């Protein structure tokens, strides 16, 4: 059971992060603002100066006078409250935020979305899994914990404590990037905040979703604010999902994280009398079979309607149905349930 | 159906607050109606109340700014049947009630009970006359804007409290510090949000485990499910009043849920059997009410203020008139004239 041991580098680098100014996105990489830019690929330590360099290029930090050594600080203070499970840490959320940034350098964003909405969208990004423990919301009811006390009755278990951290880190002390802004402007920011953050639960989205296919098929209406907020949540469900839309080596490499983290929770389970889903199940789950699902059921309908709203995002869309049908290959060459003894899917 | 905006102060800055007693002997009592209290009065009323609680003097709230906040929230109500003004200052008068007789200082801190009182006059403002699943079913702008996130009608109420806070020289809060002033935004959300039924058969099994443990001052969640359990007992509160007082709340509440019915009868959709005036039965449904909803959350608070146990033997003894009286109510909805002095 130590697998299921994630642990916190602090309680709930800064001087030496500004030292040289915000580096120009092309400095960092020349296919930083492309869809084929793996932000997984950059070394964590360059992951905080990234992020300011991101709302340096997207003119945020000029057009609402961020004071930098704040957001220097809160930046730090995001990538300290993450845990370390195998999938649900920093570098997932620093990829999330990062694909934000994609939608904003490719879509063309701010002819759909209010600036304060795109802002609000990226700072959720960096914000959405904080504090995760490598377990589902089911998990957090089963075991009692003090998130489902906290919170169970209103479901979202996680993502409401995704959205309370993210509170507690602006309400440190030098933390507070937006704390100029008027109390209307403050206000709006917060609701943005929880209502992208609580995006994020898969039982909102499906909740939602016949609502997202309506607005595809009418057409998507600048005028319309239900609209704005329905297209919050596509996009946040997108960024979440974002390593799907990469290269066949991040699917297989996520697809080791991922299961990795589910079968630790079933471990977990097994551990204190319960039978987990079958898909955090080591004994029971067949990968090949669990992604096909996922991508088709879940991954891929985001995609499409992505595609629907923005025709610039159909490669998104063919990349992760490509990754499907290498899937569907590897599923005539992989003879094992659950992950090989030596955790890797490489040999893929 | 239609219930109308009034629209989109001298009498007040002269008298508005009075020593309490001079509204009447048995203002601070339990068996006290509000709803007595001529509606034109009501404004100077709560300047009395908050005056009495000590929260203008304690919050340095400037007196001119909470004659014209009180105004606003008053002009902020539509006049359907129930859900008008006479219900928010009658559930702003039961937590006025509240912090009197029972040690309400004792569980909760006062930016808390502050919060409450501020919540029970905002918690409905704006309704509609109609419930949330009206407006999902009628595609409403209030449904279009909060249906995913749930609570619809109690997220607008709180919206307008906001609105009103943002009006130029109503912000009762404007010299309280950044930290203070989104506790009290915090506060109103959390308080409002928990007048949705809905919320509380969510939580009522927390409220059952508070009051078997023993309730803890230095339990925050403790503090939060109290405000929860004390908003929805002002909110149910005329079912703590005389017979009288229960008997014309039924006529008001069925009037307004009716008027519903027939809104959606007209729309070509069938509405739920409380709703309809061809099939509802007050005696029966009002009997359930009080023996699911009002009974337990008035046993609750006897559980954990003793004081408080007189509410509930009320609530058990108008209970019990309903079931005396239902031999008398031979049909379902209302008498064409809306009326149940008949009784
Ligand atoms: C954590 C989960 C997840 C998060 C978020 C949402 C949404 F859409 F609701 F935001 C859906 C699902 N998740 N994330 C991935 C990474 O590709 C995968 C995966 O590969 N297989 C899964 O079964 N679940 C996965
Ligand atoms: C509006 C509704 C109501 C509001 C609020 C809450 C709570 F508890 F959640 F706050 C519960 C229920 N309501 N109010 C009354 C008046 O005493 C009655 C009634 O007598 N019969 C009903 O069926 N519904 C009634
Ligand atoms: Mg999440
Ligand atoms: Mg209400
Ligand atoms: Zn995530
Ligand atoms: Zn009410």
């Amino acid at each position: 059971l130590s697998t299921s041991l994630y642990k916190k580098a602090g309680f709930d680098e800064y001087t030496k992060l500004l030292h040289d100014g915000i580096q120009p996105v092309a400095a960092i990489d020349s296919n930083f603002a492309s869809f084929t830019y793996t932000p997984r690929s950059l070394p964590e330590d360059d992951t905080s100066m990234a992020i300011l360099s991101m709302l340096q290029d997207m003119n945020f930090i000029n057009n609402y006078k961020i004071d930098c050594p704040t957001l220097a600080r809160f930046c730090l203070m995001v990538k300290k409250g993450y845990r370390d499970p195998p999938y649900h840490n920093w570098m997932h959320a620093f990829s999330v935020s990062h694909f934000c940034y994609l939608l904003y350098k490719n879509l063309e964003l701010t002819n759909y979305l209010e600036d304060i909405e795109i802002f609000a969208l990226f700072i959720s990004c960096m914000c959405h899994d904080l504090d995760h423990r490598g377990t589902n919301n089911s998990f957090q009811v089963a075991s009692k914990s003090v998130l489902a006390a906290l919170y169970s009755s209103e479901g979202s278990v996680m993502e409401r404590h995704h959205f309370a951290q993210a509170i507690a880190i602006l309400n440190t002390h030098g933390c507070n990037i937006f704390d100029h802004f008027s109390r209307k402007d403050y206000q709006r920011m917060l609701d943005l905040m929880r209502d992208i953050i609580l995006a994020t639960d898969l039982a909102h989205h499906l909740r939602i979703f016949k609502d997202l296919q309506k607005m595809a098929e009418v057409g998507y209406d600048r005028n319309n604010k239900q609209h704005h907020r329905l297209l919050l949540c596509l996009l946040m469900t997108s960024c979440d999902l974002s390593d799907q839309t990469k290269g066949w080596k991040t699917t297989r490499k996520i697809a080791e994280l991922i299961y990795k983290e589910f079968f630790s929770q079933g471990d977990l389970e097994k551990a204190m009398g319960n039978r987990p889903m079958e898909m955090m199940d080591r004994e029971k789950a067949y990968i090949p079979e669990l992604q096909i699902s996922f991508m088709e059921h879940i991954a891929m309908p985001i995609y499409k309607l992505l595609q629907d709203l923005f025709p610039k995002a159909a490669e998104l869309y063919e990349r992760v149905a490509s990754n499907r049908e290498h899937w569907t290959k590897v599923s005539h060459k992989f003879t094992i349930r659950g992950l090989p003894s030596n955790n890797s899917l490489d040999f893929l």
